[PDB]
């Protein structure tokens, strides 16, 4: 029942500062423009200890499956090949991605009826708000 309140199908409804986050990560111009337009659905499910997070959009469909605390290699939507570890910290899913000596952290939390995604790269934060689909 760890992640019960995350399970379901969620649709992006707002984004702030995502272009600056993508710049800080190193995403190139064309990918930033097309990725910034996307209105993904995020589909979260749990089966035993395995959590699956799917993102589906007109830009790029992604899927990760993982066990909390157990590192996994991930190909991001912008085509980085990263090493990821996701943990639960005080009810927040904390997702750290490492690549090329760099690191970014994505936090996913339930706030009221929303799922709030905070993406941080150094000093730059983007907030993406999802509602139930
Ligand atoms: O599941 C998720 C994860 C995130 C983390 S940044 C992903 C991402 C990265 C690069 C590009 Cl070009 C587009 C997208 N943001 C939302 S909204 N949902």
């Amino acid at each position: 029942h760890m992640c019960d309140a995350f399970v379901g199908t969620w649709k992006l409804v707002s984004s702030e500062n995502f272009d600056d986050y993508m710049k800080e990560v190193g995403v190139g111009f064309a990918t930033r423009k097309v990725a910034g337009m996307a209105k993904p659905n995020m589909i979260i499910s749990v089966n035993g200890d395995v959590i699956t997070i799917k993102s589906e959009s007109t830009f790029k469909n992604t899927e990760i499956s993982f066990i909390l605390g157990q590192e996994f290699d991930e190909v991001t939507a912008d085509d980085r090949k990263v090493k990821s570890t996701i943990t639960l910290d005080g009810g927040v899913l904390v997702h750290v991605q490492k690549w090329d000596g760099k690191s970014t952290t994505i936090k996913r939390k339930r706030e009221d009826d929303k799922l709030v995604v905070e993406c941080v790269m150094k000093g730059v934060t983007s907030t993406r708000v999802y509602e139930r689909a």
